[PDB]
């Protein structure tokens, strides 16, 4: 029947101390824990973060347990070593996780967090696609045609990423189509080859993020992605280039109504 009351933890969770009841299993590591919690429903895991070079591994197992699994399992992260960053265990949390148990809580402090986690069932919306979540404490990794809101939080992670070097991180430009082109069919037009290089259509203008593009380099850009001239596709555009004014045009996009958010054409 039901492995609600179920715990599946790494080892180092204990910090040395056995099993402590008879719904506690213990694994040498996270890679034989996220295999055994494949099979699991409701139960708590609880990985062990040891060092940074395991958060992308540990990303990536959240997310395909929470995907995969659904609402019912907590999936808890124990920090052992003082490691996760504010930016990693938002991305951490986004992927799927209920919530993290910093290095410097105890043991007692660790097990208390435990219980308050049982019957709390997971309601946040997680991308589909891990890439999406990556962008942002990584460069971004997606490519062509992204809904509004999608587009806005990539390009607004990137702004925000501090590993992210300060200069030259792209270009965001609002192209606006010529009276007899409706946005959508701009869009099929649309057809970037570069990873890092996006786009959006939301309240008649097509809105493109070039990333590590020159702002004299922007008509070189264009004519690459479009097959036709972008003066006998588009009448208009605004262009923004340094960060501050990327960040400011993204609070004002973000004031647009999802009745004004466009989609590709079947």
């Amino acid at each position: 029947r039901s492995d609600e009351k179920r715990i599946l933890s790494n080892v180092a969770v204990l910090e040395g101390a056995p099993p402590l009841s008879e719904h506690w299993q213990l694994f040498n590591n996270n890679e034989v824990l996220f295999n055994e919690a494949r099979t699991a429903q409701a139960a708590t895991v609880v990985f062990s973060l040891q060092q940074n070079a395991q958060i992308e591994p540990l990303a990536r197992s959240i997310h395909t347990l929470r995907r995969q699994r659904g609402s019912a399992m907590k999936i808890l992260v124990r920090e052992n070593t003082a490691s996760l960053r504010a930016t990693d265990e938002r991305l951490l949390l986004a992927c799927g996780a209920n919530m993290v148990i910093p290095w410097n809580a105890p043991l007692s402090r660790c097990l208390t967090m435990i219980e308050s986690v049982q019957g709390q069932k997971f309601s946040r919306y997680v991308p589909e696609d891990i890439t999406t979540l990556l962008s942002m404490t990584q460069p971004l990794k997606l490519r062509g045609f992204q809904k509004w809101d999608v587009f806005c939080n990539a390009v607004n992670n990137m702004m925000n990423n501090p590993l992210l070097p300060a200069h030259g991180k792209g270009v965001l430009v609002a192209l606006r189509p010529v009276p007899g082109i409706r946005v959508e069919q701009a869009l099929t037009l649309c057809r970037p080859n570069r990873t890092g290089d996006i786009m959006t259509i939301g309240g008649n203008r097509l809105v493109l993020f070039l990333s590590f593009c020159r702002i004299n380099d922007l008509d070189t850009a264009l004519n690459h992605i479009f097959p036709l001239p972008t003066g006998d596709i588009f009448s208009n555009r605004m262009v923004w280039f340094e960060d501050d004014q990327i960040s400011a045009e993204l609070v004002q996009m973000r004031l647009l109504a999802p009745e004004q958010w466009g989609m590709p054409l079947p």
